[PDB]
C-alpha cells in the first residue's frame, strides 16, 4: 500500500491528477474482477483503456508495470525481513538426528562436494539493466526503510532519495530499440560478480564454517576445497546464434579476465596493508629474502601506496608486495591485449598458472597458522584464498556449445577435399572407424587449402580462438543435438586437429524426448570405445536438457523420462567405473524445468549426484538468486544444502508397481498432449492468435536473430502472458483419469505415491503452483477478443480439460497478495491493443519530447507498439517468469 | 560496561599468546593503579614499582604492550559509546535558536550560509602517536564494536564478529608497534590523503545532504549551491618546508602529481556509475544540441579500454553521451597524472584531458540544469548533485597545497642576487632600502638574476621549489606562508621571487606571526603592507594572514599568550577594515590547549566579534585528522561543528570587553608573564630540572615526522614533556600570580572576576579549559619522577611547582565557582625505566631493536610507555 500512494504521487506530479484517476479506477475494476470473478467487469475494464490516447495509453501500461516491479521488491523486502528477525545449521542438526550421520561424516562429504552454477544468456530476462540498476537501489532505499531504527532526518533524506530513484525508473525508457550484442549479455551477466558474487563467496563460505562449528568441527573448510564454482555461456553457447564469432568469444576471454585481474588488484593492496606482522617460519623467512634480494631498489612510482622497497622487517608485506608485482602485470597485461591484438608486457612479468597465484597466499597462510596467528589467517587472507581457488584468474571459465551437424558438415568438407568420400553419407560404424584411426593417428589432417565455407570457417575459427587463449578460461564443449560417439568423437578430433595444446572435455547435450530415452545406449556405447575411456581419466560429463523435452511431449512424460534417463545414465556409468557429473540445464519457468532448486534436487533419483552437480542459470534467473546480498546467500545456500541432504539422505527408489503406473501413465500423457498440439489441423492457427507468441522478439531480449519447430523460450512465454499455462498441465488430465478408470484401487495407490515419491509429490506441487497463477477467463477473454468466431469452442475444449484436470491434481493431493488485479489491467490492455494490431486501420534523426516519437520506425500506430511491449514486459513482471 | 567487556577480552587474548602468569602480573598492576587512583596514597606508587622492577625484559616489554592497547581499545570504546548515546536521542538546534532567541529569519541564515567558508587545512606536525599500520586495525576494531552495541544481532552474526573482533585485536597486538625509521614527507602526505578515499570523499556530499535538510526543516525549499565553497581542504603536507630540509622541490613535485592522480582516480571510479543513473532521454534544446556535438565526433570505434560501454553511446539516452565524454577526458587525466608522476612525462595531449577546474564542471552543470528544466529537479539532487559538490570541493587535486618558508632564507637568496649584481648587500641594507628595491624590480620589466647566478644549497632549494611551483598547474596550490615575518619587505621579496622564477599565476603571499613579540606589532606590520599602494593593487582586497599558537605560550605566559591573540585578531580586523580589505585569519591551532587546542566551538566563540565574517581557516594537526576525520561520525561532527560554530559566530556576535576588563587583562598579563618567566627563564637550574623530570629528551625517539636551551626547542615537546607527566606546566603556570595580584590590588576586583567568567565568552572559555587541564592533572606523578630521577639537591624546586599547581587550580575553580589506571601504571613505568635510562631474523621482541644503545629490553619499553601515556590522555603535544 505504501508503494502505491509513493508511486502515484509520483504520478500525478509528472501527469497531472486526471491520468492518476484513470489509474485508480482500472486498480478498482480489475479489483471487482480478482474479487467477485465476473467476466462482465473484464469488458467494463476494456471499455475504459479504449477512450486513452495514444500516450496516455502508453502512460497507462508504464504505470501498472512499474507498480507490477515495485511489488517484486516489496516482496523481497518483507521475506528478507520477515526470515531475518528469528538452512544450513537445520540441515546439519537434521543429518545428525535423524540420520545419525556423524559430524565428520557431513564435513568429509562437504570437502568432496561441488556445485557448478554455470549462467547463460537465453533470452529470458525481460527488464533492462539500465534499469535493473534503480530496481537494485529502490529496494536499498526499502530495505533501509522497513526497519525501526531511522532517525529522522535519516528517513526524510531516504524518502526524497527513493522518490527520485523511482522518478529515475519511470523517466527511462524501458523497450530496449535494439537488441543486445553477446558482449553485452556477457556484461550484463559478469556485473553480479564484481556487486555481489565477489564479496558473497568467502562471507557463504564463513557461514558453512559457522555451521560447522555449531556441529563440534573446529576444523575449517579447505580454501581448495570446490564446494560452488561459476561457469558462463555468455560468448560461448553459439547454437543456433551465428552473432556469437569466434572473435567474440575471444572479447569474453579477455573481459572476463581483465574484470578478475582488476578485483584482485583492489584487494591486494589493502591485504598489504593488514599483513603487518613480523613472526614467521624459518620457510617465509627464506622467501622473503629471496624478494628482498632481486628487491629493485626503484621509485615504483606507478603505485599509489607501498611505492618504496617493502622492508625485511615485515615479511608477510615483501611477500604480497610481488603478489601486487604480478597482479599489476597480470591487469596491465589483459588490458592491452584486449584493448590492443597484441602486448609487449612479458609472460613471465604475470601469473599464467591458476595457482602460481596461490603459492604465496598459501605460504603466508602456512606461516600465520605455525606462527600462532591463525586467527588472522583466517580472515582478510582466507577470504582472499577462497576468492582466488573459487574465482581463479578469469571469474567463470567458459563452455562452447554447438549443434553436431556443424561439426558433421566440417567433417564432410575434409573427407571429400581429401578424396576420401563423404563423412555425411557413411554410416555410423565408418564414421568411428574412421576418426578413431585420425585420432590414434599421428598425420595432420587438412591443411591451409581446405575449402571452406562461412559456416565451416566459423567452426574452425572457434577452434583456432580456444587454442590461442588460456586453458584455464574454458570449461567444456557441449554438443546439441548429440546421438552417437561418432559426434564426440568428431569434435575431439577437431579440437586436436586445430592444434588445441590442452583439449577441453566433450559433453553431450540430449534434450527431445527421443535422444534422452536412447541416451544411457549411446553414452554406454561411447564408454565402449577404450581410446575414449582411456583418455577421458575416469570422468564424463553429460548435459540434460529440460526445455524441448516437455515441448514436443507431455510435461509429464517428459519429467518422468528425465528421471529415467539420469538413473540410468548413472546406472552405465558405474558399470564403467567413471564418475558421471550430470549438466541440468533448468529454466526459471517450470515448463522449461524450473522451480524451487531444493525440490528439484530432491526430485532427482537417489545416487545420481554424489557431491558433483551442475545447473544453468538461464538469464533471468541471474537477477532472481545474485541481484542482492541475501538473493546469492541464499542461493548458494540453498544448493549446497539440498545437494548436501540428497547425497547423505537419499531419495526413495520407487516401487515396481510406481514404475509401471507411470509409465503407462506417460503414454496416455503424451497421447493427450500431442492428440491437441499436433493432430488438430487448426491448432497453430489457434496459437498463433490466442497469445501474444508472434510478438516475443519484439523485446529485442537476446542476441539471438511449426510449433514443434519453434523454440521452447516463447513457447512458454506465450501461455504464460495469457495466464493458460497449457504446457505445464496439458497430459495430467487423461493420465489420472485413465489410471482411476482402469483401476478403483489406484486412486489409493496415487494417494500413496504422492505421499512418499518426493520425484511425485514435487511434480504434482508444481502444477498446483501453477493453477494458482492461472485464470481461464483470461484465455476466455483473448479467444473472445482475438479467435474467429468459428472455433471459439475449441480453446472451450482446452478450458474444459483446464478445469478437468486441476480437479485431479487437488484430489490426489487431498486439497479443496493482490497483484493479481495489475496483471488482469495489463492482460486486458494486451488483449485489446493485439486486436488493433491486427487491424488494417492502424498500420503505417529528429529528437523525441515525448512517448509517442520514441518509435518513429514502427510499422503499427504511433501509440501501439510501444503499448504491446509494455503489456509484455508488465505482465512477465507480474507472474515473475517470462519463459 | 563496555570497558569491562573490552578488558577481558583482551587479557583473554593475552593468555592465550603469552600464559596466565603474565595475564595475572597486568591484574596485579591494575589493582595496586586501582587503589592509587582511589585511595590516593602515595605509598602505592612505589608499591606499584617494586612489581614492575622484577619483570624480565621481553615481560616488561609485552607489559608496556599491554596497558598501551587497553588504553587504545578504551579510546575506541569512548568513541562508539559517544556515537550511540548521541544517536538515540547541533545544526537543527544552532538554526532553531538563531530564529527564536535573536530573530533572524531563514534567509537571512540561507544568505550567510551560502557566503560562508571553512577552509581545514591539515598538517604533518609529528603528533600522530600510533603508525597507520596500526591505525588501520583501530579502525577495524571500532568497526566490529560499532557493529556490536546493537541490539539487531543474529546469533551467527555475533559469533563471527567475535571472530573478527578476536582475530583483529590479535593482529594489532602482533604487529610492531614501533616505527623504526621515521616517514618520508611522502609517507605523511599518503597517511594524511588516506583519510580522503575512505571518509572525506563520501562523507562531503552527505553533510551537504543534511545541511539541505536542515534549511528545509527552517522553511527554505531551495538547496545549497553545488558551487557554494562551505567546506575546503589544504595541505601541508609536503609543502612545508621550514626547518624540514627533507622536504625538497621534488618531494613538492612528488605529492601535487600524487594527489592529482588520487583525485583523477577517485572521479573515474565514480563516472561509470553516474552513467549507469543517467538514463533519461528528457533533455534541453541545449543539452540536445551539445549531445549531438558530441555524438557527431563520437569516433565510431571500439574503445575496448574501458569494460563497460564499450560502444558507441547512442542519442536516444543524451546524458549518457555528455557524461560519456567526460569519461573519456576523465580517462586521459588519470592516465596524464599516472604517466608524469611515474616518469616525468607524458604523450598524452594536454586537449584531451581536464585542465580547468571547471572545464570539468560545464558538461555536468549542463546535465543538472537540464533535468531541472525538464522537470527531474529530484533526479538532479541525487548522485549528480553529490558528484557535482565533490568536483567543486575537491577539484582536479584533492587539497591545494600551502607552501611555507621562514623569511630569512629569501633574504638570503636576495643577498645572493644583489652581491652577484654588484648593487651592495641585502642583508646589511635597512628596511626602507629593501621595500624601495623590491618594489623598483617588481614594478620593472627587466629579468632580475640569470642562469649563472651563484647559489648555496639552500639558495637552490628555495628558488628549485619556485621552479616546481612555475612547471606545475596552478589550482594545485594554495598560499604561500612566510615564518618570521616583521616587516613588508619580507612578504615583497616572495612577490618579487616567484614573478622572476616566471610562475605564471602567482600563489598569495601570507604572513606567519607566531611569537608573542610578533603578535604585539603585527597590526602595524600589516598596516605598512597595506600602505604599500603596488601591493595593495595586487592583492585585489583579499588579504590573509597566518596566527600561530604554539610558540606563543612558550616563550610568555598562556593567559598572556591567549590575551595578546584575541588583541591582535580584533586589530587586525580594524586594520583591513581600514584598508577595505576582506581579511580571512589562518589560525594555527594544535591538538592540545597548551598550542592553542581544545574544543573546536570554543576556539570559534573565543574569537573576538566580526573577525570571521563567512571566512575562516583553522590547522588540522596530525593527530587531530585522525580525530576529527577517522570515522563517518567523527568526520561528520568535524563539519558540523565547523560549519555551526562559524554561523553562530557571524549571527550571534560575542560580547564585546568592558574597558574595565581590558585593563584589567592587561595588567594580568602583566604578572602572568612575569610569573612565567620567573621560574622558567629566570631560574637558571630550570633547565637542568626539566631535562631530568620530564622525558623531553625521549620524544625524537618515537619517530613520528620527518624533521630532522628552552627558549631554543619546538613548542610541540614542549606540550609533550608536561603533557606525559600530567603535571601541564605550560598550561596553568602564569594565572597564579596574575589572578592572586588581581585581588591583591583590589577586592572589589574579585566580584569583577565574578562578573568576567559570566558573561565574557573568551574568559569562560580560557579558565574552563584550564580546569579541563587540571581534571586530567596529578601532582603525585612528577613528586614520584622527581623523587625518582631529580637528584637530591634541588628536590623542593618541584615542590614549589608542586605549590603553585594547587594554589592555581584552588583559584581557577574559584572564579568558575577509568582509564588513569593504566595510565597510572605506565607513568611508573616511565619512571622507572627513566632511573634504569641513566645507569649504565626476530623471533621475539627484544630482538626487535638490534640498534640499541641501552639495554635490550629497555628503550622499547620507553617508547611504549610514551605511546601508551599519550593515548591514554588523548593527546601528545
Amino acid at each position: 500500500a505504501l508503494l502505491l500512494d509513493r508511486f502515484l504521487d509520483i504520478l500525478q506530479d509528472l501527469h497531472g491528477e486526471d491520468l492518476r484517476e484513470t489509474v485508480q479506477e482500472l486498480y478498482e475494476h480489475s479489483a471487482e474482477y480478482e474479487g467477485k470473478h465476473e467476466p462482465k467487469k473484464l469488458e467494463e475494464l476494456g471499455s475504459v483503456l479504449t477512450s486513452l490516447d495514444p500516450g496516455d495509453s502508453i502512460v497507462i501500461a508504464k504505470a501498472f508495470s512499474h507498480m507490477l516491479n515495485l511489488a517484486n521488491l516489496a516482496e523481497e523486502v518483507q521475506i528478507a525481513y520477515r526470515r531475518r528477525i528469528k538452512d544450513l545449521e537445520e540441515t546439519f542438526k537434521k543429518l545428525v538426528g535423524d540420520l545419525n550421520k556423524s559430524p565428520e561424516e557431513i564435513f568429509d562429504a562437504l570437502k568432496n562436494q561441488t556445485v557448478d552454477l554455470v549462467l547463460t544468456a537465453h533470452p529470458t530476462q525481460s527488464v533492462r539493466r539500465s534499469l535493473l540498476q534503480k530496481h537494485g537501489r529502490i529496494r536499498d532505499c526499502l530495505a533501509q526503510l522497513y526497519a525501526k531504527d531511522i532517525t529522522p532526518d535519516d528517513k526524510q533524506e531516504l524518502d526524497e532519495a527513493l522518490q527520485r530513484e523511482i522518478q529515475a525508473a519511470f523517466r527511462t525508457d524501458e523497450i530496449k530499440r535494439t537488441p543486445p550484442t553477446p558482449q553485452d549479455e556477457m556484461r550484463a551477466g559478469m556485473s553480479y560478480f564484481h556487486e555481489t558474487i565477489w564479496k558473497g563467496v568467502p562471507k557463504f563460505l564463513r557461514r558453512v564454517d559457522t555451521a560447522l562449528k555449531n556441529i563440534g568441527i573446529e576444523e575449517r573448510v579447505p580454501y581448495n576445497a570446490p564446494l560452488i564454482q561459476f561457469s558462463s555461456w555468455m560468448g560461448g553457447d553459439r547454437d543456433g546464434n551465428p552473432r556469437v564469432t569466434p572473435e567474440v568469444t575471444r572479447d569474453v576471454c579477455l573481459l572476463a579476465r581483465m574484470m578478475a585481474a582488476t578485483m584482485y588488484f583492489n584487494q591486494i593492496e589493502d591485504l598489504m596493508f593488514e599483513m603487518s606482522m613480523w613472526r614467521c617460519n624459518d620457510e617465509l623467512r627464506a622467501r622473503a629474502d629471496e624478494v628482498h634480494a632481486n628487491s629493485r631498489k626503484d621509485a615504483a612510482k606507478h603505485y599509489i601506496e607501498f611505492w618504496k622497497s617493502i622492508p625485511t622487517t615485515e615479511p608477510y608485506r615483501v611477500i604480497l608486495g610481488d603478489v601486487r608485482d604480478k597482479l599489476y602485470h597480470t591487469r596491465e597485461r589483459a588490458h592491452q591485449l584486449l584493448s590492443n591484438g597484441h602486448s609487449d608486457v612479458p609472460v613471465e612479468a604475470t601469473f599464467i598458472n591458476l595457482e602460481q597465484f596461490l603459492e604465496p597466499l598459501e605460504l603466508c597462510y602456512r606461516s600465520l597458522c605455525s606462527c600462532g596467528d591463525r586467527p588472522i589467517a583466517d580472515g582478510s587472507l582466507l577470504d582472499f584464498l577462497r576468492q582466488v581457488s573459487t574465482f581463479g584468474l578469469s571469474l567463470v571459465r567458459l563452455d562452447i556449445r554447438q549443434e553436431s551437424d556443424r561439426h558433421t558438415d566440417v567433417l564432410d568438407a575434409i573427407t571429400t577435399h581429401l578424396d576420401i568420400g563423404s563423412y555425411r553419407e557413411w554410416s555410423e560404424e565408418r564414421r568411428q572407424e574412421w576418426l578413431l584411426s585420425e585420432l590414434s593417428g599421428k598425420r595432420p589432417l587438412f591443411g591451409s587449402d581446405l575449402p571452406k565455407t562461412e559456416e565451416i570457417a566459423d567452426v574452425l575459427d572457434t577452434f583456432h580462438v580456444i587454442a590461442e587463449l588460456p586453458a584455464d578460461s574454458f570449461g567444456a564443449y557441449i554438443i546439441s543435438m548429440a546421438t552417437a560417439p561418432s559426434d564426440v568423437l568428431a569434435v575431439e578430433l577437431l579440437q586436436r586437429e586445430c592444434r588445441v595444446k590442452q583439449p577441453l572435455r566433450v559433453v553431450p547435450l540430449f534434450e527431445k524426448l527421443a535422444d534422452l530415452e536412447a541416451a544411457p545406449a549411446a553414452v554406454a556405447r561411447l564408454f565402449s570405445v577404450d581410446w575414449y575411456k582411456n583418455r577421458i581419466n575416469g570422468k564424463q560429463e553429460v548435459m540434460i536438457g529440460y526445455s524441448d523435452s516437455g515441448k514436443d511431449a507431455g510435461r509429464l512424460s517428459a519429467a518422468w523420462q528425465l528421471y529415467k534417463a539420469q538413473e540410468e545414465l548413472v546406472k552405465v556409468a558405474k558399470e564403467y567405473g567413471v564418475k558421471l557429473t550430470m549438466f541440468h540445464g533448468r529454466g526459471g519457468t517450470v515448463g522449461r524445468g524450473g522451480g524451487p532448486t531444493h525440490l528439484a534436487i530432491l526430485s532427482q533419483p537417489p545416487d545420481t549426484i554424489n557431491g558433483s552437480l551442475r545447473v544453468t542459470v538461464q538469464g533471468e534467473v541471474i537477477e532472481q538468486s545474485f541481484g542482492e546480498e541475501h538473493l546469492c546467500f541464499r542461493t548458494l545456500q540453498r544448493f549446497t544444502a539440498a545437494t548436501l541432504e540428497h547425497g547423505m539422505r537419499p531419495p526413495i527408489s520407487p516401487k515396481p508397481e510406481w514404475r509401471a503406473l507411470l509409465d503407462e501413465m506417460a503414454v496416455v500423457a503424451t497421447e493427450e498432449y500431442r492428440s491437441v498440439v499436433f493432430q488438430e489441423p487448426r491448432f497453430v492457427e489457434y496459437f498463433r492468435l490466442a497469445t501474444p507468441e508472434l510478438e516475443y522478439g519484439r523485446m529485442n531480449i537476446g542476441s539471438r536473430p511449426g510449433i514443434e519447430s519453434l523454440r521452447a523460450i516463447p513457447w512458454i512465454f506465450a501461455w504464460t502472458q495469457t495466464r493458460f499455462h497449457l504446457p505445464v498441465w496439458l497430459g495430467f488430465g487423461s493420465a489420472i483419469r485413465h489410471v482411476i478408470e482402469k483401476d478403483v484401487r489406484n486412486l489409493h495407490m496415487l494417494q500413496d505415491m504422492y505421499q512418499h515419491w518426493p520425484f511425485f509429490r514435487v511434480t504434482i506441487d508444481l502444477i498446483e503452483m501453477v493453477f494458482a497463477k492461472g485464470d481461464p477467463g483470461i484465455a476466455a477473454l483473448y479467444d473472445k477478443l482475438l479467435v474467429s468466431e468459428e472455433l471459439w469452442p475449441f480453446g472451450e475444449k482446452l478450458r474444459a480439460n483446464f478445469e478437468e484436470t486441476k480437479k485431479l491434481i487437488l484430489q490426489t493431493a487431498g486439497h479443496k497478495r493482490l497483484r493479481d488485479s495489475y496483471i488482469t489491467t495489463l492482460n486486458v490492455c494486451q488483449a485489446y491493443t493485439l486486436k488493433r494490431i491486427r487491424d488494417p486501420s492502424y498500420h503505417v534523426s529528429k529528437p523525441a519530447k515525448e512517448l509517442i516519437e520514441l518509435n518513429p520506425t514502427s510499422e503499427y500506430a504511433p501509440g501501439l507498439e510501444d503499448t504491446l511491449i509494455l503489456t509484455m514486459k508488465g505482465i512477465a513482471a507480474g507472474l515473475q517468469n517470462t519463459g
